[PDB]
Order: C-alpha cells, then sequence, then structure tokens
C-alpha cells in the first residue's frame, strides 16, 4: 500500500460520476462532505496488499495515527486514491482494507470520515505547508 | 521520473518556510500565485533521472502536453514535489529538469506557471473529479 498524507486547513468533496459500474451505494447526504483541520489520507491499496490485508490494515492503521498525533489533527479522512501505484487491488481488497483502516482510526479516538468506494470525486483541499503537512508512506 | 497531474478549476499557492538552506531566490510578487482552468503537473524528479536529463524532460514534456491537450488545459503549473518517490534527485538535477519541463510547455504553447524550489508551500487546489482529471504517469 502507499498512503499520501495531507495535513489540510480543510479537505471538501462532492461525488461526480461512477469510477465502477457498481460502486459503493450512498445516501444524498453522503454526497458531498467537509472536514476541517484534517489529516487526509490518500490511500493506494495495491495487489501485494492481498496477501495479508490485516498485517497492511494495522500498520497503515499505526502510521497514520503517528502523523495526526503529531501535527495534533484529531480529524482524519480516509480517501481511496489510484495514484500512488500502478499494481492495484481488486475492489473487494481495496474496500475491504479501507473499511479495516477507517474502523481502526475511530477506535484509536479520531473523528474520522470517509469517501464512497467506486466514483469520480471532485476535491477541494487546502494544504497547510508547514514541514510535517505532506507526506508519504509505503506499506508492504 | 513520476508525474501526478491535476485538471483544476483553479490553483493557488503561498511560500511559507524554506525547506532548503538555500532555496531558489524569489521577489515578493512570486511568493503567492493563482492560475484557474490549469493542468497542474506535481512532478518527482528522482536519482535515475541524472542519467539522462534531456530525454527525461522531452518525454515529461510530451505527457503532459497530451493530457492537457486532451483535456482541454491553456494553462499548465509546474511544481516541484518530493511525494511519489523515495529515490529522489539532488537538487541541481530536480532544477535542471523542472526548468527544462517549463520551458518546453511554453514552447508548446501553453500559459505556464512555475513554483519556486527549495520552500514549503502552502496549496489551495479545486480538482474537477471528471475522468482524466487525475492521472499519474511515470517516465524513466
Amino acid at each position: 500500500m502507499r498512503v499520501l498524507l495531507i495535513h489540510a486547513d480543510y479537505f471538501e468533496y462532492e461525488v461526480k460520476d461512477k469510477a465502477l459500474k457498481n460502486p459503493e451505494p450512498i445516501s444524498e447526504d453522503m454526497k458531498r462532505g467537509r472536514m476541517e483541520e484534517v489529516l487526509v489520507a490518500f490511500i493506494s491499496v495495491e495487489k501485494v496488499d492481498e496477501k495479508n490485508p490485516e498485517e497492511v490494515s494495522l500498520k497503515a492503521i499505526e502510521e497514520i495515527s503517528k502523523v495526526a498525533e503529531q501535527v495534533k489533527a484529531e480529524n482524519v479522512f480516509v480517501s481511496p486514491w489510484a495514484h500512488l501505484s500502478s499494481e492495484l487491488a481488486k475492489p473487494s481488497v481495496a474496500m475491504d482494507i479501507l473499511n479495516r483502516v477507517y474502523q481502526g482510526l475511530k477506535e484509536r479516538g479520531f473523528n474520522v470520515g470517509k469517501a464512497p468506494f467506486g466514483y469520480y470525486i471532485a476535491v477541494k483541499i487546502s494544504c497547510k505547508g508547514h514541514p510535517l503537512a505532506e507526506l508519504s508512506r509505503t506499506i508492504v
């Protein structure tokens, strides 16, 4: 798995078209969301992660947790993202791991948001620009 | 080299602290910039690119050009970015290639912006969310 972390003043999104033929169902509420003072985790779930979804999930949970604690973010947002890897896991594996990472951050005590899987999404983000505000991690 | 391309309604930035001890000099004007309807190229120049800066530059010029033409962007912004690679080129190599990619997009006919090298930068971006609006390319 590859992860890009962005410590943002705000992060806002609007679901546009479906990217999968059968995406994650969503309510009309879940078409748009916004959080402030948020660590945004853009996550590319990879083929190799099929091998051990829970180990990879636990690791991702922890690495994101550390950065949130370090930059003093209480808010965390989990986003699926294709763009840190050309070796992507099947959608079941991707949704599995995404949901585990989300549940684990909730259990850590963060106020966690997530994006629906299988859509094109419009995104507005304001990235802070202090030294720890954009970080990448590789998790295998 | 790895490149992330984002077709944006707008892209705005403010230079914050220096990341290098001796960054690219800038005027007080160049501390902030904004473009609209813009393809933003986040570029991670890599160690392997030292081997042949011009080939890699020409390739990057072309791949960014194709996407701009395809999404109908007249505006292109070139940004250095550490986050698509854990094998980064020295600053001379990085600045070299960045400047070549910038000059080549100018010669193609685009209205091109660039970000100063060696700083932490605060960024606001609105990503479109249509199918071609976020793309990655690997160039070696």
